């Protein structure tokens, strides 16, 4: 655990993170995918051996000794708002279990279901709040990675609001 567990946000490629492990915004089939998933595939391709896992779950695969936590959020194109919300909350609880099990002091995490799985909706607040709900009881330093300057500001504001 970190001495004073924190949340931070950075606007950069999660493939360049400075944390002890990474959460992939994975697809259920362990495919290279698009966006964060493709960057993770390019950086840690070894971590996609038997990484396939159901929606609402997380499966960790080691790239050397570096843990890649494959977290499968729902594709809101396919799920109802209600069932999608439940699966998105569940994927983050599974991430918290994995981070805890690994005993890491830090984790790099993207906002699940906010890109091509968003179903064309802004889900920053929905995804971030599920991340907080899962990770608040962990003592890892959490570093949220995003690519948009306005999302960076909104995530930074949400973190600071609670401090
Ligand atoms: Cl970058
Ligand atoms: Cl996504
Ligand atoms: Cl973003």
């Amino acid at each position: 655990g970190a001495m004073a567990p924190s949340y931070r946000v950075k606007r950069m490629d999660i493939a360049k993170n400075d944390e002890e492990c990474v959460v992939n915004a994975a697809n259920p089939r362990g495919l290279p995918g698009d966006g964060v998933c493709k960057a993770v595939y390019k950086k840690w391709p070894e971590s996609f051996k038997n990484s396939a896992t159901p929606v609402g779950t997380a499966k960790t695969v080691m790239c050397g000794t570096y843990p890649v936590i494959h977290a499968v959020g729902p594709n809101f194109s396919n799920y109802t708002e209600s069932e999608g919300d439940r699966e998105l909350a569940a994927a983050y609880r599974e991430v918290a279990k994995e981070v805890t099990r690994l005993g890491v002091n830090s984790v790099a995490i993207p906002l699940l279901s906010t890109g091509v799985y968003s179903g064309g909706k802004d889900r920053l607040t929905q995804s971030l709040n599920h991340l907080f709900t899962a990770m608040d009881s962990t003592d890892a330093d959490v570093v949220i990675y995003c690519r948009d300057k306005e999302w960076e500001k909104k995530i930074s504001e949400a973190i600071q609001m609670r401090t």
